[PDB]
């Protein structure tokens, strides 16, 4: 995508070399914002094939509050395997905090349901927020949430969403992170009878790993294609009732897939 | 400031009218980012006088973990009066979460001290984050945090910081919110022996209240002045040991103050 390649180019031109947790080494910039009007098309990267099965199943898995990888395996998705313990557990990551953030006084808070209530009863509210950054539980997590905090916004009958992502692996993560949230926006707007508006991505430490340099130069030589169209076939009873096959991505014609090593 | 007036102009040209919690009505945009190189000068608005006493004392008050307004009153700062209960209490807002976020298992976490430890021992970490958005306690707060979540970043010997602000009152709030965080950056870099880098501001629902329209047109006719210089006179033992008079703002020559009604 246009915005995606401009970002890739910017890290190459303007990033400073940095050490990082993994030992891999990176080129990194700090702070960047991109806007996607979800009306122009579904923001799925076309300059390499992205694995939709994985993107979609992760989202469904988040919406369940499942933090164990068994559901991913039943569905042949292995993108979380490097970080699970032998029981296949990741600790109270994403979905646990979305569905059941633990309070100090014993309760559990379902932010997703909270958010549908706000969008159904108080669309102008400026507090329509989901956070994964539960400070009290970071140390139980296999990995701190990279996509940490997001806000919904309604104006003129359209649903918008902004994501704060503290740490972005531009080559491997960002293409999923974008498709994934764009999906949630479509699902949420459907549930709430809204049009889709913009998805705004905001990054903190936005980086390209040092052993993604040939892959990056390869993808930047590619010309982007027309964006696909997302079709949801059925309107489920609830945001928690989507099935993988309710989604149709039509007109998706990427350049070939490009393999790159994961930073563990 | 340049970036500040361009933002003000953008909400006027591009905002949609919105109802809001207060009943006031606003022009609102969603998602905007501005960068301030803290080396070019201290980003204190010059097109109207800003009350430094208030900006500084609020920050000091946050660093204490005080959520009661008594400390502000001892120091003649009344910017929190509209929201306190009769005992002068605001609930577990900003400073409570910065200094003593309560865990579900009984503990309290001091994110500020956590952050100095990360900056002193692991500057490349991409998890140097403070959050005020404690979901478990939002309902105890007099007001949900507007400036909710912020991240530090070190590269080339310089300290940077990005703020996610879910709700920005552009006329009244933003000029404080910016001065205030720019201050924290200077304090933190001093404590950590770093140079100041950039302060990056990221907004969600970024708005101009409808009864700030004449004030806004008035301030946009003003020409911005040279930015002041911030001088810290002493290097205290700790981030918690700053006193109001350790700070000198030199070269600050604003246009006159402009009064506007607070949205309660
Ligand atoms: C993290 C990631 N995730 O864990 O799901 C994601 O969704 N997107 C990412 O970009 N992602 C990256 C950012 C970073 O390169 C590593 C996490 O490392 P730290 O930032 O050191 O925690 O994964
Ligand atoms: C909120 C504020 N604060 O409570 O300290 C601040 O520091 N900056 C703000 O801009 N500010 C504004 C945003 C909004 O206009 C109101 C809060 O209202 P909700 O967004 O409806 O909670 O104060």
């Amino acid at each position: 995508m246009k915005q995606y390649l401009e970002l890739m180019q910017k890290v190459l031109d303007e990033g400073t070399q940095k050490n990082d947790r993994t030992g891999t080494g990176t080129l990194s910039i700090f702070g960047h914002q991109m806007r996607f009007n979800l009306q122009d098309g579904f923001p799925l990267v076309t300059t390499k094939r992205c694995h939709l099965r994985s993107i979609i199943h992760e989202l469904l898995w988040f919406l369940q509050g499942d933090t164990n990888i068994a559901y991913l395996h039943e569905n042949n998705v292995t993108i979380w395997d490097e970080w699970a313990d032998e029981n296949g557990d990741l600790g109270p990551v994403y979905g646990k905090q979305w569905r059941a953030w633990p309070t100090p006084d014993g309760r559990h808070i379902d932010q997703i349901t909270t958010v549908l209530n706000q969008l159904k009863n108080d669309p102008d509210s400026r507090r329509i927020i989901v956070s994964a950054w539960n400070v009290g539980e970071l140390d139980k997590m296999a990995l701190a949430p990279c996509h940490a905090f997001f806000q919904f916004y309604v104006a003129d009958g359209k649903l918008s969403c902004q994501l704060y992502q503290r740490s972005c692996d531009v080559f491997l993560g960002l293409p999923f992170n974008i498709a994934s949230y764009a999906l949630l926006v479509h699902m949420m707007a459907q549930q709430c009878d809204l049009e889709v508006g913009d998805f705004v991505w905001t990054g903190g430490d936005t980086h390209l790993y040092s052993n993604h340099m040939d892959q990056t130069h390869l993808q930047l030589s590619r010309e982007p294609r027309p964006l696909p169209k997302l079709i949801i076939k059925r309107k489920p009873e609830s945001i928690f009732d989507y099935r993988f096959e309710d989604f149709e991505i039509e007109g998706y014609d990427p350049h070939p897939g490009i393999k790159a090593p994961v930073a563990i």
